[PDB]
Order: C-alpha cells, then structure tokens, then sequence
C-alpha cells in the first residue's frame, strides 16, 4: 500500500497473510475454514496466517494454519489476468473472535462513488522498495468503468475494476496480491493488478467478487 496509513494492529481481522517462508499474498478469511486470494498468488506450500499485524513478531493473536487445498478459478487466465479469484481451504477451522472475524460476501456488486478499505503488507513506494511489517490500510472509491477502461485500454473486462486516485499518489502495490476490498462491510474485490503502483492515470485494477459468489457458495458446499 503506497500513501496509505498503519491500519493499527487486528483492526482488519478478515485480513489474512499468505506465507511460503515469507509473506508473498494476502487473503481474506470469509469464514472458519476458506480463504479468499488471487489466483495470481496460487502455489503449494502456503501457510495461512490470521490474527498479524506485524507478520516478522509473534504478537499474540495469530493463528497459522496451512492450506488443505486451493482452488484457483476454472477460467483463470494468467495472461490476461482474468477472473483472477482463488479459494485456500485451511486444514483446520480458524477459531473465530473480535481480531480474526470472516468478511461477508457482497449480495450486490459495489457501485463506482463507494469508499473502499484496501489493506496488505505490500511495498509503501512508487518508486524503489520498502515494505512495511504491520498492516497498511487505504480508504479509496470504487472508479466508473468508463474511467477504469479509459486508464487501461482493451485490458478491462467485467470481472474488473479500479479503485483508487487517478491524481495517483495512492494505491496498492506489489505484495497486496490477493487481499481485500472492503466496501461497507462487504469483500467487493480482490488486489489483483495494476501499472507500476500509485501512478497518474494508472489505478488499482481489482477482481470483482460480486461476479464470483454462486462460485464461491457452491465451491464451499462441496469442497
Ligand atoms: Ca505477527
Ligand atoms: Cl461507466
Ligand atoms: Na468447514
């Protein structure tokens, strides 16, 4: 998150970090045993870590338990970056309490206007590198697809948005992957991509989850 602000420790506690030896992606907990991330972030071997705030100290409210399985979308393209959706089952069911809490799923799709709470442990720069140990937050609206096509031509499709200031300045960045787009009390996107990271004209582009959620429901049913 670049021109964000410390969310302050277990105050996004649907915010999970993905770790392969390190934390790579983020994910949100959407209820005692899934996760939702980016396909984009999909390998083998991932831990999931709730309950963190700084994710290098052992604080006191974390929970790791590793991926059962991973379900990356049937029609994921990793050219395109379409449909850009993962599901981590975790071997064991989170205990669930006021630091590590799902995130409901969207009944409807967020309209552009909305403010947003865009959160990970991704790089604070525009340009050259620091990544911040405890959790980085970003209030951003959701932009008009008009707006969103027009930054990103013939790359935007429906499962897409962008959140964010095309002033630039404020944005999510690389080691965001994966993590949450809450809009009211609702996972309406999923980090996904976007130019460089808090560019003019160059916004976030998210994963749009309100598409994804007869998957989701149905995916959870039998999996
Ligand atoms: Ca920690
Ligand atoms: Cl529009
Ligand atoms: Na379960």
């Amino acid at each position: 998150i670049v021109g964000g602000y410390t969310c302050g420790a277990n105050t996004v506690p649907y915010q999970v970090s993905l770790n392969s030896g390190y934390h790579f992606c983020g994910g949100s907990l959407i209820n005692s045993q899934w996760v939702v991330s980016a396909a984009h972030c999909y390998k083998s071997g991932i831990q999931v870590r709730l309950g963190e705030d700084n994710i290098n100290v052992v604080e006191g409210n974390e929970q790791f338990i590793s991926a059962s399985k991973s379900i990356v979308h049937p029609s994921y393209n990793s050219n395109t970056l379409n449909n850009d959706i993962m599901l981590i089952k975790l071997k064991s069911a989170a205990s669930l309490n006021s630091r590590v809490a799902s995130i409901s799923l969207p009944t409807s799709c967020a309209s552009a206007g909305t403010q947003c709470l865009i959160s990970g442990w991704g790089n604070t720069k525009s340009s050259g590198t620091s990544y911040p140990d405890v959790l980085k937050c970003l209030k951003a609206p959701i932009l008009s697809d008009s707006s969103c096509k027009s930054a990103y031509p013939g790359q935007i499709t429906s499962n897409m948005f962008c959140a964010g200031y095309l002033e630039g300045g404020k944005d999510s960045c690389q080691g965001d992957s994966g993590g949450p787009v809450v809009c009211s009390g609702k996972l309406q996107g999923i980090v996904s991509w976007g130019s460089g990271c808090a560019q003019k004209n160059k916004p976030g582009v998210y994963t749009k989850v309100c598409n994804y959620v007869s998957w989701i429901k149905q995916t959870i049913a039998s999996n």
